[PDB]
């Protein structure tokens, strides 16, 4: 019995959560309790990691509401609409909701710069945008993408680096001081899910049934294929560590890779397609979030 097998498979028994609409994102506060946001259908809920019932609810009160993400801090959440807004939300539920406006469809991807002061989004619009926090605008648009951009991710480290992919079958990189895409790599499917190792250098894009793995330091090289999922793979998460990669299909199950060898180290299978895969501070829990809009929590033992 391998030291993976051990590891995976020291949860207690699955708890359920009904949340009565697909659960398009999972995202855990990187700060202490650890509370995770769950986006579904127009609001976003708060669940304390042992909540069966949600502790804090965000939104506009309006259209489908996207791809809710913690800041660094834990302080703000950032959401897209369906109208094509961006919405930053006050986690103390003392400030006013904050809208950005400029995207002209529904916002699916968005997430914090490392300096927490500026977000990247992509839209249905085709179309990727860094936005300025403190100064409320745009200060960068990007018309490169051909199709709806799904999915993206900013350098954990370097707040003028990151990607978006796009159902046009690419993953694009950006730096903030140039006004095109630095590397393009062709998933060649359309794109779900992406995530960038800390150092820029590792890209990791998932859609059809493909995880792939990338050196952009090297120019876009492939390093390595893998087709472990026999449906659309929806969703990549790092462990804790970031010696593993997680991913998660309308397979209904979750797989997990050494970054070293990309070997498959465990599978774990779940009653519904998954569209959302999220794990707390060292591992302590594992959200899976399906499209019959229920919610798995795993608790570490």
């Amino acid at each position: 019995i391998t030291q993976d097998t051990l590891y995976w498979n020291n949860y207690k028994t699955p708890v359920q959560i009904k949340e009565f609409g697909a659960v398009s994102k999972v995202d855990f506060s990187p700060q202490p309790p650890y509370n995770y946001a769950v986006t579904a259908s127009s609001r976003i809920h708060i669940y304390g990691r042992y909540s069966q019932e949600p502790i804090k609810t965000f939104s506009r009160f309006k259209d489908t509401a996207y791809c809710a993400t913690f800041r660094q801090d834990g302080r703000l959440l950032v959401a897209g609409s369906e109208d094509g807004g961006v919405q930053l939300f006050d986690i103390s539920g003392r400030a006013p909701l904050r809208q950005f406006e400029g995207h002209t469809k529904a916002v699916h991807t968005v997430d914090f710069t490392a300096d927490k002061y500026h977000v990247v989004s992509g839209a249905d619009d085709y179309t990727v945008k860094l936005w300025d926090i403190p100064n409320s605008k745009e200060i960068l648009t990007f018309k490169e993408h051909s199709d709806y951009v799904r999915c993206g991710c900013a350098s954990k480290l370097n707040p003028d680096l990151f990607i978006t992919g796009s159902y046009d079958h690419t993953v694009k990189m950006f730096d903030a001081r140039t006004s095109e895409s630095v590397l393009s790599v062709e998933h060649g499917q359309p794109v779900e899910s992406v995530l960038l190792f800390p150092s820029g250098g590792l890209l990791v894009s998932a859609g059809g049934r493909y995880v792939k793995v990338w050196d952009m330091l090297k120019g876009g090289q492939l390093l390595v294929s893998l087709k472990n999922h026999h449906k659309t793979v929806t969703c990549l998460c790092l462990s804790s560590s970031g010696q593993r990669l997680l991913s998660g299909s309308l397979d209904r199950k979750v797989k997990v890779y050494s970054t070293t060898s990309y070997k498959v180290v465990h599978s774990f299978d779940y009653a519904a397609s998954i569209l959302s895969l999220a794990l707390a501070h060292e591992d302590e829990t594992i959200v899976v979030g399906m499209t019959n809009g229920i919610l798995s929590v795993k608790h570490r033992k």
